[PDB]
């Protein structure tokens, strides 16, 4: 079957539905069933689920060509992907109960923003989170949140079910990914669904290794990289017969920029997720050294996909103004990605902290 073609049929299948998925502000049922039947939104979870428990570039590999069909589709992917390594923290009999056989799509917000009250038998959380993509589809959401006066933050396993899910994603772009946010209101969480990140996985296999922030970062990398080519693929289906634009001194120099930026880019992507993939098949602990070669390669490709993006845009000029111009959208998407907090500029004074062997805190790294 393949993982990787399904992935393929499935970004060809969001492409046609990309005008519906952002003006409703979520992906259409028809193609969330598709993404489960292929096994895309629970691929990277344990196989004691009934999962794949997919190889993580592989996995990284379906999300980019995901998104270079729809940016917000392939980023549903990453997220899920993402969320569902956290299924490998639960004990196995909360792990069964919520995603035991082939059930259960995770989403996550990792941001410590709720307060949790413990108690007989479990916690009681409250707190309000943003930016929850996917939570349109997915049935469970890990929530971070500081437990009594714990210094080190946790994870709670919440339901859908018991959350609050305000109507707040109003967006410049990734409008399909539905990232409103999510109140909890004196949940209870039984002590079966609440964890610590920094303990390390039940699961102890080479997939949950793997650095954990790294993927996550890099997983906003690959659906920034498949946008990007996206982009390029409108502007050179443009410039064709524009009058022309192709036949023009700039406008090639132009594209062989942005060409081989993005190439680099990529290359460099998954060079080091192969890196830190052998590694993480060894029995110490993925070095800090690995670790933030994969927070560089995330976002530098996060950074050089909005600008690869940008350099199209401006070349369609009077064309990609308007809302029926592919392009726009690719902008507005690529623009929207450059905001999160793993992948954005301020993102790479920690890893040059590294790089000048400085004293630094790589707890998240």
């Amino acid at each position: 079957t393949e993982i990787e073609i399904l992935a393929e049929k499935i970004a060809r299948w969001a492409r046609a539905r990309s005008a519906e998925i952002e003006r409703d502000r979520r992906l259409p049922d028809e193609l969330v069933t598709r993404l489960r039947e292929a096994g895309l939104l629970r691929a990277t979870m344990p196989r004691e689920v009934a999962a794949p428990e997919l190889a993580p570039g592989r996995a990284l590999r379906c999300a980019e060509a995901v998104a270079r069909g729809d940016a917000s589709a392939g980023w549903c992917v990453s997220i899920a992907i993402t969320s569902a390594l956290l299924v490998a923290y639960l004990p196995a009999r909360s792990r069964e109960e919520m995603f035991g056989g082939g059930r259960g799509v995770a989403a996550g917000v990792w941001a410590p923003r709720g307060t949790a009250r413990s108690v007989d038998g479990g916690v009681v959380v409250s707190g309000r989170w943003p930016f929850c993509s996917g939570i349109n589809h997915a049935d469970i959401m890990f929530a971070g949140c500081f437990v009594d006066d714990r210094q080190v933050p946790s994870v709670v396993a919440l339901n859908k079910d018991e959350l609050q899910v305000l109507d707040t994603w109003h967006t410049l772009g990734l409008r399909g990914t539905g990232s409103h946010d999510c109140v909890a209101d004196d949940v209870f969480v039984p002590a079966d669904r609440v964890f610590s990140v920094f303990d390390g996985p039940i699961v102890d296999r080479p997939l949950y290794r793997f650095p954990v922030f790294g993927f996550f970062a890099l997983s906003i990398g690959a659906a920034a990289l498949g946008n990007a080519r996206a982009a390029i693929d409108d502007l050179v289906e443009l410039a064709g017969g524009k009058k022309t634009l192709a036949e023009r001194s700039a406008t090639q120099a132009a594209a062989a920029t942005a060409e081989s930026a993005l190439g680099a880019a990529r290359a460099l992507f998954y060079e080091v997720i192969e890196a830190a993939w052998q590694v993480s098949h060894d029995a110490e602990a993925v070095p800090v050294t690995m670790r933030n070669r994969l927070r560089l390669a995330a976002t530098h490709a996060v950074r050089t996909s909005a600008d690869v993006v940008r350099s199209m845009y401006d070349l369609a000029g009077g064309t990609a103004i308007y809302d029926n111009a592919p392009l726009q959208r690719r902008f507005r998407d690529a623009f929207t990605a450059t905001a999160h907090f793993q992948v954005n500029e301020a993102s790479r004074e920690l890893p040059g902290r590294v790089l000048l062997d400085q004293p630094a805190d790589v707890s998240m790294l």
